[PDB]
């Protein structure tokens, strides 16, 4: 899956290739944004870690499986 | 069909083709606005939007 | 009527052609901005729906009938 | 005659020709500033402005 | 006096020629910014009125007499 | 001598030549930071700054 | 190895080469996010970041 | 030491050459940001004074000794 | 009816209501883009004088 | 179906829904960009006309049929 | 009456009130843009002079009489 | 797999998932940069038609 | 009295108080725009040396 | 090791980790910028390819070995 | 004393304190801008060197002696 | 010691600490501005390769 993260007050998206399923990523993002844990972590297919300050997320776009 | 989402403090709109009706999309947006809006396009792409960062949602003519 | 909506922190206006009267649009906007309903909906002459987060409205310009 | 409205976080001014007097426009602006300002131009265009997003209002010389 | 007003989150200054003395303008601005009246009014030498939302003032520069 | 004031959310610095000492200017800035800072340049130009909009003040080498 | 820090309302990332492991950097970031994050690069440069101004931290593949 | 200060909502860094040690500068910055004194002062090798509104600091980068 | 003109290196579009047909506006724009001036008038008689080299795009709405 | 046009020196894309096939649009765009003089003209599914100054085109993205 | 001048690579329009007729202003602007060399000069109703570098004109909007 | 295209005077990158090999994409870009059009297709068949003069960079990810 | 100079690709105007007449300033600007340098002095003797190619506009206020 | 590429008219640098020596990268960059036509191509330590339009290069910073 | 240099396509001025007279600086700037090729070089009162690419100069403001 | 390079159309300066003298840096810049490449090295051996056409200014600090 291509995953794209829009960051508030920035025109540049975080984009990476995920090895997880769309439902897995959706659940991660949804749960992070609703239980206010402050930090959302998403890891790409090579093991790069993206640690995102949840309050600065504008949107997450999740591609097709 | 076409849905455009304006994001606060950003010049780029999220634009996608929806298989839902205008009233269906409107209900999702309306309910969210009164912290997360989730919309799916006709191909199954998922858009998870922080409601506080929504400037507007434009919903095109049905078909 | 041409209707133009200025969105906070954006140089680009929402502009559309309305089939409603200027007084109708004025009342819609005025009531939305004063009873804090969170959402203002305006629909153009073709039935395009603009759902606007009322707090992000800078201004609404309403043209002559 | 000419009225210019500066909008916060925007480089574009709202500019129109008013048929009201400077004191009339000033009273509307002053009252609003202390959430909505409504002004009409000489042709009947309506400007509905969110008072919190007003940076300034410049009112030109009367006539 | 040339008077220049810096507006928050804008690179463009309001600039006008004042017929008032520097001390007069200083007192107007100082009093407005300290008694929180919401509105500062400054009028230029031709009678143009600048009505400024006091919270959106970054600075006022007042020239020499 | 040279004083530069950085204003939040603006690329333009206020720059002027001061006749005061670095410690004098520093005291004015320090006191203000802990809603208005007033500084005068060597020619008597007055700078009235909203303290909340100050990003930094750079004070050059004395003389 | 490569660490990139996105700063809110800024187009420029802080980028440096770390001698720490991904889990070590992640722990520092995670702990800070829940007002100051301090990170040191492989040469001993110190990055002191206001946690409220962190948009993201990207941690590259270990080695 | 080169010291670079990132200011919130500005792309331009304050950069200067310090005569202090990296640990000295780190302690100054750390203490200022944690005891909320409102003002951080850093002085360069020539005696230029940088008075920074602590809330507007995004980051401080401190070079190698 | 609605005409929108995108201007190069500017985020603000010129938007007006035209009393002309879509083909009328299209042909004016096409012809201008091949003295360096495009002139368009709106339904109220406002005149838009556009430096053709600074036109990024013109969007023309549906007729009537 | 969806066509997105990137315009040079602008962060905002022109986006519309096309009733033409991807190959049809590709041919029109390719021909316009290779006789790089004047105009690329496209019509959307409702009959709106997009007249694009070919020299100001950064990219055209054509979606799946 | 109202004349608005768009300047290339700037979001801010020059706006003034003219005492000339729309046809008068149109002729001046048209002639300036077609002998595209140097200056378009317009005077407002108070006698302020606007000297515009013709090559930096994006558009001129002329209002209703 | 991931291809990112930087466009001159724009902060937004074109990013897509390619089904082609790194060398295939590299050679297309290299050849285009020497009719002023680069055409790339993603794994779903989306077509990207890029004005070669407006390309700042192309980043090509690791194969597979 | 007030003179405002718009500089290309910049949101900040040069603004100063002139001791010259409107026609004096107008003729200086006009003549410069036809060595690539415009020089203007304000009422205090500040000198503004402007690269004529970077002038977008000059606004000249009412006399006195 | 770290290579940073500044791109004209963009605030965002391309940054990657190189497995080549500083002299190797310097020679590649120098040659590309002096036969200033087409492409500078660099590979990072993981095999990612950076194809840079040489005319749009503002600077290349090459870190310490 | 104060010299301010406006750089094309940048909102930030170069500002420094000069020990030279206004006429001296004016002559240097005038000559540089009229043999418009390469460099304008100015030194401040502390001996800092400002090397300015003459073609990228928008304006130079020279303060009162 | 401190060298600052302003890059055209960018708000971010390249800033580094130089081990060279002011005249050494000045002459390098001057000579480059008259193959389109300026190369400068900092005190740690970082290399800055600058496209000379994109240089707006170079500020050179006081010696030592």
């Amino acid at each position: 899956v291509e995953v794209k993260i829009g960051i508030t007050d920035s025109p540049r998206e975080l984009v990476f290739s995920s090895a997880q399923t769309p439902s897995e990523v959706e659940e991660l993002v949804s749960n992070a944004l609703r239980d206010d844990s402050g930090l959302l972590t998403l890891t790409d297919e090579r093991g790069r870690r993206f640690l995102i300050h949840t309050a600065r997320i504008a949107y997450v776009e999740i591609g097709v499986a």
